[PDB]
């Protein structure tokens, strides 16, 4: 029902988008003047390709909450709107994160990665359009996709989280909180949302999942900005 | 008309949707234990990215299967239908097709192949949803698209076809029959079907299409992997 | 209002149609014959993968005209218009436009100049579909996007344009009319169009961006190509 408050779920997306598209700005900024924290500059003078990836999603992250915010701020069902199908954004985004995060521990099976991501969250829009006992179904086969996806990660971060020095484990470990232990809240605020058990109120579920993109996106990628550069730090100016 | 026997379409998809994913379980489960049938470990021990492009692709058809099942088993007409746009689905993994088909035999024009497939599927969901004397004008663009495709293909098959052993020739030749001589077949059922000549049924026209999947994917998938395994088993172990 | 003149505006689309997809199949032609003036052919026998995008964008550019002209000539409203949802199909060309310009020239931040026309371009559908003063807001959100990325773009392409010989310099001089004199032309008849001032009649609008296009996609594609024929010439037969 058309009854929640959009002017505060506009204004949050506003302030997160600022945060996050500011983040984004940072990351970019420092990428492109080191290498490492001494600022190392990079020898062929360009940056590598696949290092922005971790800026550009909260750029496309950062866009994506000024949108949200303008179908709030106009009321609500906009003909651009990004909030009426749910996860549709996130099927842009989500699938970059795991990229960036397979390219920067240099982790296989990229493109298994990317398409269990990307089917994975096709299934929640799927899931949110379709009101039916199928519904969960879709959940269900979102969640197929999800938990082969969430296992393998966790041995294949085990496999070189061993290898990093200890400073830049502490970034890493601090990224895994974010990836294993958040990521896994999507589908359980589906279960108690209003499509399920009915928890999470219909306003209630855009604040904290607006709250939790800054974790998935901003603060993973400040982490994964500060993890490259203490990664660099330590093979590139120090070579150990 | 909305009087087709969906829970047969249903289970149709249902069957096909465990044999096509289960293939491609399989073959992802084969990729990554050896380069041949000796089970060759790879050397840096990562298998290659665009190997696996194999096995994506019938999970990728697994996972809408599953869909399709569910549009049917609720009774057709969902939100998430992926049935009401045809070859809406195709325009992911179609191109996907010719794009490791390109890689595993090292044929040029790979972007040229990606985007020949890519167009000529947008041409078919335009047509589709075109009820309209223009409906064959998608049609003909979209065969103005497939056959300087389907062309050139069988020239940069046949130049290669003639420098591989003959044992992995039999799975290329196999291959080409699933390429050459299936893939023809979606514009030949497009004609008779209730869009255009009206012998294919609408219900009957589903069971086909659900039939020759099989063939472009798992079983094109299996031949795919086959041959890849003979190919680097004749090539690495053995260095002819 | 559906009273504009669209069997003329078919016409005018259907005219560049066979214009930038003939010139597209002439690129295409020339490319894979050659590296420069000389038709050297390529050593390993392949030309390079990224070369073709510039001939695809025309066919793809192409393709979509077909298209439109099919809506117009059908009297306009089809169930797959591409101009009902304006800028939607730029989304799909325009940043493969400035892929190609940053693979012909080597500027670095591919990726961002990826997502900078990606992004720029997704706030123009949705501007064109949100009929409220948040209209705008897109339209800024979208120049918050694209003013960033002609700049800097302009000074990568300065940096580079003073390496080049003064004969591959002419091209490229024509490139940068053509990319940093009419690019900007597009949301200049977004503001003068009935969306905003409206001065740029409906009817009108189409016609002079049908006009664009043919510079955007085939004259540029055209001087890309043979700016392509230039730089290899002075590069590879003659070693300067
Ligand atoms: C801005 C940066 C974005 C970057 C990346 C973007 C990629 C993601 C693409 C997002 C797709 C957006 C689709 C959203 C559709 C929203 C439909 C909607 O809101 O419907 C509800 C609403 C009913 O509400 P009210 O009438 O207020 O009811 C109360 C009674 N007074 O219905 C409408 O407003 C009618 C909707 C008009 C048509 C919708 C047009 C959607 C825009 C099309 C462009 C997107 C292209 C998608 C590609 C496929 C082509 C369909
Ligand atoms: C699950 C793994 C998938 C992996 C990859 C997915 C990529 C492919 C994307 C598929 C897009 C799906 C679009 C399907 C739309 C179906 C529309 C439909 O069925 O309409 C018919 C039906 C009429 O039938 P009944 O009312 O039964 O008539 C009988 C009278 N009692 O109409 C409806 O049900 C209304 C439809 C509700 C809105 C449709 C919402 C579609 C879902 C949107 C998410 C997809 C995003 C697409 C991106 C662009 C944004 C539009
Ligand atoms: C051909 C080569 C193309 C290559 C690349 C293509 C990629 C770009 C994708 C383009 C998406 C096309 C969407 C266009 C939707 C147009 C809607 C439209 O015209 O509505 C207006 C019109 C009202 O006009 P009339 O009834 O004449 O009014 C006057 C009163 N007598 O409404 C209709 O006709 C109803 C529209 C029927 C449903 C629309 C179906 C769109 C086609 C779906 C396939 C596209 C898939 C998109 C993916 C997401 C799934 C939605
Ligand atoms: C929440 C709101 C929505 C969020 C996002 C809104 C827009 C964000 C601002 C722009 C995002 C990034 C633009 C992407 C295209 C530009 C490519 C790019 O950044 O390249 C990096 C390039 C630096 O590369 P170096 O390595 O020094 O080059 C030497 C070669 N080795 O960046 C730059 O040039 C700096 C940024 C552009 C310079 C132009 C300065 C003037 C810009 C006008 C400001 C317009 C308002 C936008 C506000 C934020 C802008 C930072
Ligand atoms: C028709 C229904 C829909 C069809 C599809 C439904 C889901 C299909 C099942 C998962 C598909 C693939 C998941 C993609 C992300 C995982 C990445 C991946 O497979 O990596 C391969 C990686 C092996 O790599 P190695 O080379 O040994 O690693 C060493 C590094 N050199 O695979 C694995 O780890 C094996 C699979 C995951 C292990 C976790 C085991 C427990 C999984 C719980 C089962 C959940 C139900 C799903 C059923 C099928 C699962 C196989
Ligand atoms: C405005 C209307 C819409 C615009 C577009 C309509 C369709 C455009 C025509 C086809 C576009 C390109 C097709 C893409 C897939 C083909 C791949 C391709 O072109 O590969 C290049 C390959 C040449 O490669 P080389 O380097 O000689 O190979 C040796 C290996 N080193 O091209 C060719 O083989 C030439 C073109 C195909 C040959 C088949 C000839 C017969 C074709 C039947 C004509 C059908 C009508 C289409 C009209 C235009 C066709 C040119
Ligand atoms: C539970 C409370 C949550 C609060 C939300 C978080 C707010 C943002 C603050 C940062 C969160 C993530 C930080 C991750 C840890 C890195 C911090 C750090 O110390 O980094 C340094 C250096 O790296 C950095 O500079 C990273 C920190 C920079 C973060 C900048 C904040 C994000 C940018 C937003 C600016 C624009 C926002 C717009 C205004 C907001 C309007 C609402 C690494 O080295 P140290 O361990 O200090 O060792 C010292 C010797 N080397
Ligand atoms: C006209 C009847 C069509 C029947 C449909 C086909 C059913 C599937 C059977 C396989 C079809 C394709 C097989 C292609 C040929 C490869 C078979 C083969 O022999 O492979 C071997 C080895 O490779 C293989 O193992 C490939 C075959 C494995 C196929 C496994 C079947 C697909 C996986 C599905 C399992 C899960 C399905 C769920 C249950 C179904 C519920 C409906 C290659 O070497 P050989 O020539 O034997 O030489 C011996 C010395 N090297
Ligand atoms: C303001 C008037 C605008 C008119 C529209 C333009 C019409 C198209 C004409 C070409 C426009 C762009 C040309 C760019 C400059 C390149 C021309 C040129 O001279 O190229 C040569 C060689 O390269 C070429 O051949 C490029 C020109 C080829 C252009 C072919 C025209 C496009 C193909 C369309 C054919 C099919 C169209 C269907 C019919 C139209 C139905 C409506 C480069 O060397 P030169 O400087 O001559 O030095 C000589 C010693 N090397
Ligand atoms: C409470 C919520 C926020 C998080 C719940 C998940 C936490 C407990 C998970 C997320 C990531 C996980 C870490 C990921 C990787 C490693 C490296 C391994 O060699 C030891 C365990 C360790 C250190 C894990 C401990 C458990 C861990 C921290
Ligand atoms: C009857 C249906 C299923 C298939 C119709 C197409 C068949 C006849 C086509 C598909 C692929 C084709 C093969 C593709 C490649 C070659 C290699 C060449 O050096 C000799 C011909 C040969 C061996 C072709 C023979 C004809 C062929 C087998
Ligand atoms: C463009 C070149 C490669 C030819 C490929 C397009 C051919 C195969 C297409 C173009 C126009 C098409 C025809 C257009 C209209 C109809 C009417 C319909 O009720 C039966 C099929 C039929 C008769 C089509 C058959 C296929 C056809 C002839
Ligand atoms: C009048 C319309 C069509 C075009 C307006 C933009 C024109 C004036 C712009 C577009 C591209 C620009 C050129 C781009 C690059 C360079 C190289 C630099 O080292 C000197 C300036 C020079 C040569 C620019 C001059 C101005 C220029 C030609
Ligand atoms: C913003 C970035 C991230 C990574 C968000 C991720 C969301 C998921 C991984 C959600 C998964 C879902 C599943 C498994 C099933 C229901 C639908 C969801 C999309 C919520
Ligand atoms: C599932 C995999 C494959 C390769 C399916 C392929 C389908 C085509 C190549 C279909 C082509 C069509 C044409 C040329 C014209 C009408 C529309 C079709 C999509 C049926
Ligand atoms: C056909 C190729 C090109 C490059 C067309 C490009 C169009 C733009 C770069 C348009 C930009 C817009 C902005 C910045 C804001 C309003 C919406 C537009 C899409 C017109």
């Amino acid at each position: 029902i058309n009854d929640m408050d959009y002017p505060l779920l506009g204004s949050i997306c506003a302030v997160c988008c600022v945060f996050v598209a500011g983040s984004g700005i940072w990351m970019l900024y420092r990428l492109d003047l080191g290498m490492g924290y001494s600022c190392k500059p990079y020898k062929s003078g360009r940056a590598p390709e696949v290092n922005s990836l971790s800026g550009i999603i909260c750029l496309l992250c950062g866009t994506m909450y000024a949108a949200k915010s303008f179908d709030f701020f106009d009321g609500g069902g906009t003909p651009f709107s990004l909030n009426w199908y749910w996860y549709l954004d996130y099927v842009f985004t989500a699938p970059l994160l795991i990229l960036d995060f397979a390219f920067t521990l240099d982790l296989p099976h990229k493109i298994r990665y990317f398409f269990a991501v990307f089917l994975t969250l096709w299934c929640g829009v799927a899931a949110f359009v379709t009101p039916s006992a199928y519904r969960f179904a879709y959940y269900a086969l979102g969640c197929c996709w999800f938990t082969p996806f969430a296992l393998s990660l966790m041995r294949h971060v085990k496999e070189r989280y061993l290898v990093y020095p200890p400073k830049c484990q502490r970034w890493l470990f601090w990224a895994c909180v974010i990836f294993f232990g958040f990521w896994p809240m999507f589908p359980i605020l589906f279960i108690f949302s209003w499509l399920g058990t009915g928890h999470i109120s219909q306003q209630a579920f855009y604040i904290i999942h607006a709250f939790l993109d800054l974790t998935c996106k901003s603060i993973f990628g400040i982490l994964m900005t500060v993890f490259r550069l203490e990664l660099e730090e330590h093979t590139e100016v120090q070579g150990l």
